[PDB]
């Protein structure tokens, strides 16, 4: 029993992190077989970041201007290429720790693990969600750019995120591994607005089912409701609307607990309109939205990986 | 900026996890150089667990009754020994992934990372604290016994915990790596009471400093107080008393923020006697006690490891 915000084991990712230096700035890169991926603003100083012309800056640099280091071993850059916001540095050695991997673009509301790194060396791992406004609420200090987010299918590592920027509001923004930003952001030190953030309703419902599985049942109410009527209430409290696709996804949890999805929505509706009144659920005084329905099934059934 | 409950990178531990089978029961073991460590109740069936005589049971077993497997490779047991609640299985091969390691016994209120495993295979990693009543509030399913807790000094892995039992109340109990239980517990399926749990006051104070560092300052109050007067209030709300040793430990955080330790205690005292009144701190509606002062300095300064 019990429920924790669990991250994926990081071993397959640790062996791929390198340090990349181009001038004064140093950040992290990802070393898969014979290519190193890192944010393109590694070629910028602090002055350039205010208004950078990346094509013009890249032309000023050469292969020998990039120093790639893994622990105490140096890598020689044999070629360089810019793919939209990522730099691809081709080196002479294939990484002998390269895992079975995949590049994927995730959707908002999905979760993943972040390996926070400094100077190419890992500091810690934590689990987070992609917000509906395409930001992440992370923990990044100076020099952590290039840290990656990932999921693990049993033997395959799916890389989904590379960290680039801290916005002036203190939230974080980045790209997929093809270098396309999540959200409307650009890699420039200018004021940038993120949209209104909303709570991920299908994730809250999955977490309520996890609460039931673990014995927290006081919130199971006396009512039911319709999907159209639930969404009306949810729109008032900045919750995202529920679709039939979300109901289908919650099917397995409904069958395990004996509680229909629309019945659980009735309990949630009452939670929103009246609060939790000084009581808790799974140790929390707030409603939690960074577990997906798949996260709950994984943790409650103990799936393992390579 | 930002603050997350961060676990240590797990790579050095993943390479040490094995599966141990003795009859029907299968659980996890820890493979360091030529020894495998696992809970001794691996030799028990469900019937034996109600009233086991471990010495008598162990004599019935032989070296060939233990099957040790790492992935798809089998290990041959060359000898067996019981050290108090752990079994030490000597095998014929030294683990070539053995890291620099140490065995340590931690004190209540200290934190560590848990690598949750099933059938010798890792499922996830999370950070937790040892409660003052020597339990842990974890996430363990059937077959997770033998999972270990650890900290990482830069190049050294300090193993501090092995999971053994889920108590009938749903909290978890285990031993250090010499097989001595934390707390008053025994490895028998009988009702066992854990003491009153208390909140770890020095950890709450460290987390308030982290809140200030990240810009949450609304709780900084108008008062000060004395250590004797603070402890009187803290004893009423089931907080552990503060000592001068705890004040000395908080020194660096006080110097970074300009806020004396006793002044922060005055803010905490007011938080306890009046609540947080529907507001949050670092995203939480409850006071958090699973970050140590060292955890806060590590995360706010970005120390890295091997």
């Amino acid at each position: 029993s019990g429920f924790r915000k669990m991250a994926f084991p990081s071993g397959k990712v640790e062996g791929c992190m390198v340090q990349v230096t181009c001038g004064t700035t140093t950040l992290n890169g990802l070393w898969l077989d014979d290519v190193v991926y890192c944010p393109r603003h590694v070629i910028c100083t602090s002055e350039d970041m205010l208004n950078p012309n990346y094509e013009d800056l890249l032309i000023r640099k050469s292969n020998h201007n990039f120093l790639v280091q893994a622990g105490n071993v140096q890598l020689r850059v044999i070629g360089h290429s810019m793919q939209n916001c990522v730099l691809k540095l081709k080196v002479d050695t294939a990484n002998p720790k390269t895992p079975k991997y995949k590049f994927v673009r995730i959707q908002p509301g999905q979760t993943f693990s972040v390996l926070a790194c400094y100077n190419g060396s890992p500091s810690g791992v934590y689990q987070c969600a992609m917000r509906p406004n395409f930001t992440i609420k992370g923990s990044f200090l100076n020099g952590s750019c290039g840290s990656v987010g990932f999921n693990i299918d049993y033997d395959c590592v799916s890389f989904c995120y590379m960290h680039h920027m801290e916005l002036p509001t203190g939230v974080h923004a980045g790209t997929d591994l093809e270098g396309n930003f999540y959200g409307p952001f650009v890699d420039r030190q200018t004021a940038q607005a993120a949209g209104t953030d909303t709570t991920i309703t299908v994730n809250v419902l999955a977490w309520l089912y996890a609460a039931v599985i673990n014995g927290d049942r006081w919130f199971l109410n006396r009512f039911t409701t319709t999907l159209n009527d639930f969404n009306l209430v949810a729109m008032k409290y900045n919750y995202e609307p529920l679709t039939q696709d979300h109901v289908d996804i919650l099917g397995p949890l409904s069958a395990q607990t004996g509680i229909a999805v629309l019945d659980m929505c009735a309990s949630l509706k009452e939670l929103l309109q009246n609060g939790m009144n000084g009581r808790t659920i799974l140790g929390s005084a707030l409603l939690e939205d960074e577990f997906t329905p798949f996260d709950v099934v994984r943790q409650c059934s103990g799936v393992t990986f390579q």
